[PDB]
């Protein structure tokens, strides 16, 4: 589980605590120095968090996009489980990121918490999380709950 | 059933049929006044080609992207099942895209038969096909087979 007091919440400019639902963009990152979780919510991905030779060799982040559907919205979740010259191989790398998903999505929702009491339908919204791999085995594309899943 | 005459094949620069196998990436668009169809082959999409306002809304071109596990292959095939506004609706949209695939994979195994024929190792790639769409229902990734079933 997540702790609250651990998780750095920013925002990109054209995106406040309160709003807009769409465009609406996370980016999470991590340092094992001191432990603590780093969110941006944005209209779009952070890209100085994203920034630098270790976060494109370690490929630990974790993005997401809300996209827009017939019934609300829907989170749809990225991680890069595989492809290119990057730490870890692809098993490993997999097992890592199902680990620490609950971890993940217990962030976006304690983070972004001002719009769910806003707008509560975004808490029956599904998620979907895909395992970006080249190999078939690992490209996977998975229903994970919904947002209020993961209340803490 | 591929109809050769009915398919144009072209190439951005930086591409051949004989290669390079990596970066290596597809862009298939059609005529419905003729029946023809427009497959073209470089290190990236051709982004004039699905520019045109015919294709903004019926979002039917069809993107693929060889992609490398480690030294392994995968080809990647994108189609837009599902969002934004665009013409019908995902249940339909869905069934006509399946229907036509084997006919899409066809193009891309006779457009690109030079390379394969250099490098028969590419008819034993997986095909992984991603059906997009924001909802679970229809956001689907899928093996359809390897390059050679589609020899025509």
């Amino acid at each position: 589980h997540l702790k609250p007091e651990k998780l750095q919440t920013r925002f990109l400019n054209g995106s406040q605590n309160d709003g807009p639902r769409y465009p609406r963009c996370y980016t999470l990152t991590h340092s094992d120095s001191t432990g603590e979780l780093f969110l941006t919510i944005g209209p779009s991905y952070d890209y100085e968090q994203i920034s630098g030779w270790y976060t494109r060799f370690m490929r630990d982040e974790v993005l997401a996009v809300w996209e827009m559907d017939e019934e609300d919205m829907a989170l749809h979740v990225h991680v890069h489980v595989s492809g290119g010259l990057i730490l870890g191989s692809a098993k490993w790398r997999d097992k890592i990121f199902r680990q620490h998903m609950p971890l993940v999505l217990e962030a976006f929702r304690y983070g972004d918490r001002e719009l769910v009491k806003k707008y509560p339908e975004m808490d029956q919204a599904p998620i979907l999380v895909h395992f970006h791999a080249p190999n078939p085995k690992f490209d996977l594309v998975e229903t994970w709950g919904i947002l209020r899943d993961y209340k803490i």
